[PDB]
């Protein structure tokens, strides 16, 4: 694996010991052959699982997931994917890493994506080897694949509102179920209704998924309610799958806005990866997944894939050029490598947008590319009536900097600022001047 000009997708099936097994052996094996390596874990959790699972190696983890004084002696280096991507976009030196290990590499997130593009191009270029770790490599076909141990899988009707009746299967069980839903507003609705029927329900998102995952550990609970996040390597000593096999899609209408499309099926790879929560121990047999729809590929045309586009036009790579998507990845987008290339102080402002601003790519790249300064929020106040943001079927209102209230009515309108409660309500500070 380790022979540079070489990409490796170790795809053995989830649980096959990749993260606890394989990836020490490598990290030895790369200290032993002198390579700069880099390990991206696709989240802080997986990052501190990581540090037990290599523990006594010497890893500088560049995540402060992890409480552990680096010695100086590293060559092997561990970070997120979005830290990976962030600090390649920020002017800052990353070495040119020998070796470049992903985890969980089927991660759809649009700074995922990228890093896969920037370390595939590396490696096409004869730069450095990689060792992209997943189960399900782009374009997988298999929502079955094979595990620890025999599950139960069943195509059955799944709510994705509350219920009086007919889902008896649901509540009737005694074990611990991961119950994936298609969006955080969608599992509200669903805990509410399993809290009313006597459970104890855990709910995850991207914005909770530290915090609330430790509670999986530290108190009993009987479901797990969770979007698409928990298909990155989380684990959960459950027995039962149950999947709405469903998700949002986001979806750039006309170069002018973003909607959350759906909620539609997920993608294979999304599907092995849910079921896959399950059946990991040999020692427990009998784990059911529950499925309540079919896979299609709604990663194509999926927003992700553009927002990577603008992210990797914005990384250095040598003189003019501009990695590519990792090849399988490559025709999810209709895009042309260098369109969304910002000129210095515009690209500076996209940056801030997305670590300071924490806007999605999208919303990052129209304000950069407008030639706004960061700091400038009349564009959150002066779009046309239909982009005004509503909460609770009421036009959302803040203070603005100036001390006058105004309706919140971006000059564009991404779905993703008011997804939820939270979403909107960090978008409302942003447009008030508090970031
Ligand atoms: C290249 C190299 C030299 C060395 F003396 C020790 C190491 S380490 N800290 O990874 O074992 C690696």
């Amino acid at each position: 694996m380790l022979k540079k000009k070489q990409l490796t997708v170790l795809d053995l099936h989830p649980g096959a010991g990749k993260t606890r097994r394989v990836l020490p052996e490598i990290v030895r094996e790369a200290i032993k052959k002198r390579l700069r390596t880099v390990i991206l874990a696709p989240t802080r959790v997986v990052a501190a699982e990581m540090e037990e699972a290599l523990r006594g190696l010497p890893v500088r983890y560049m995540t402060t997931a992890v409480n552990v004084t680096h010695s100086g002696t590293e060559i092997v280096d561990l970070m997120c994917h979005a830290t990976f991507t962030s600090r390649l976009l920020q002017p800052i030196r990353v070495p040119n890493y020998n070796l470049n290990i992903m985890d969980e590499a089927h991660f759809t997130d649009p700074s995922s994506i990228a890093a896969r593009g920037y370390i595939s191009t590396r490696v096409e270029m004869g730069e450095a080897a990689a060792i992209f770790m997943t189960a399900t490599p782009p374009g997988t076909r298999d929502a079955f694949p094979d595990s620890n141990s025999p599950i139960m899988d069943t195509e059955v009707e799944v709510p994705e509102r509350a219920w009086s009746s007919g889902f008896d299967w649901v509540t009737d069980h005694s074990g611990k179920t991961v119950w994936f839903v298609p969006s955080v507003r969608n599992g509200n609705e669903i805990a509410a209704c399993l809290t009313k029927a006597g459970k104890r329900v855990i709910q995850l998102s991207r914005k909770t998924f530290e915090t609330e995952f430790q509670k999986t550990k530290n108190q009993e609970w009987d479901f797990v309610i969770t979007t698409d996040i928990s298909e990155m390597g989380a684990n959960f000593k459950a027995d039962r799958v149950i999947d709405s096999r469903r998700c949002l899609k986001p979806v750039i209408l006309d170069g002018e806005r973003v909607i959350l499309a759906g909620p539609m099926p997920v993608t294979h790879a999304s599907a092995a990866q849910r079921r896959g929560r399950i059946g990991r121990n040999p020692n427990k047999p009998g784990d059911e997944y529950m499925y309540g729809g079919g896979c299609a590929e709604t990663d194509e045309g999926h927003a992700h894939w553009l927002e990577a586009r603008m992210l990797l036009d914005n990384i250095y790579l040598q003189d003019g050029l501009i990695a590519s998507l990792y090849r399988p990845e490559a025709d999810k987008v209709a895009a042309i490598e260098g369109e969304f290339k910002l000129r210095t102080e515009q690209r500076k402002t996209f940056v801030e947008l997305m670590k300071r601003g924490d806007l999605p790519v999208w919303l990052a790249y129209q304000v950069a590319s407008a030639g706004i300064t960061y700091t400038d929020r009349r564009w959150c106040f002066d779009g046309t009536t239909n982009n005004t943001i509503m909460e609770d079927s009421v036009p959302a209102e803040v203070w603005t900097k100036y001390g006058e209230k105004r309706v919140l009515k971006p000059r564009w309108m991404d779905a993703r600022v008011c997804s939820d409660h939270a979403a909107l309500k960090s978008f409302k500070e942003f447009a008030a001047g508090k970031r």
